[PDB]
C-alpha cells in the first residue's frame, strides 16, 4: 500500500527466511504464499524511480528471491530460492505492491 509496508512484507536481509515463523505472526496470518526479496532497499527502490501515477512495472534485473510457500500441512511452508525478475505496483517513485514473479 505504500513504500514502507512494501519492506515490510518484501524485502529481507537473509535468504533463508525463517517461513514457520514469520508466516504466523499477524502481518501474513498463514496466508498461502509470499515471496521476499534479498536486496538492500535501494536497488529495489530504483525500480520506480521517476514513475508517479501507479504503474505496473517488470524489473530490467533479476533478484535473489525466497518464496514462503504453504505445503499440505497448515502454516507450515517450504521456502524456495530462485533468481528471477519479478513485477511491482510503482506508485510516485516506491514499490508499493508485489505482483508476482517473473511477468507482469
Amino acid at each position: 500500500q505504500d513504500w514502507l509496508t512494501f519492506q515490510k512484507k518484501h524485502i529481507t536481509n537473509t535468504r533463508d527466511v525463517d517461513c514457520d515463523n514469520i508466516m504466523s505472526t499477524n502481518l501474513f496470518h498463514c496466508k498461502d504464499k509470499n515471496t521476499f526479496i534479498y536486496s538492500r532497499p535501494e536497488p529495489v527502490k530504483a525500480i520506480c524511480k521517476g514513475i508517479i501515477a501507479s504503474k505496473n512495472v517488470l524489473t530490467t534485473s533479476e533478484f535473489y528471491l525466497s518464496d514462503c510457500n504453504v505445503t499440505s500441512r497448515p502454516c507450515k511452508y517450504k521456502l524456495k530460492k530462485s533468481t528471477n525478475k519479478f513485477c511491482v505496483t510503482c506508485e510516485n517513485q516506491a514499490p508499493v505492491h508485489f505482483v508476482g514473479v517473473g511477468s507482469c
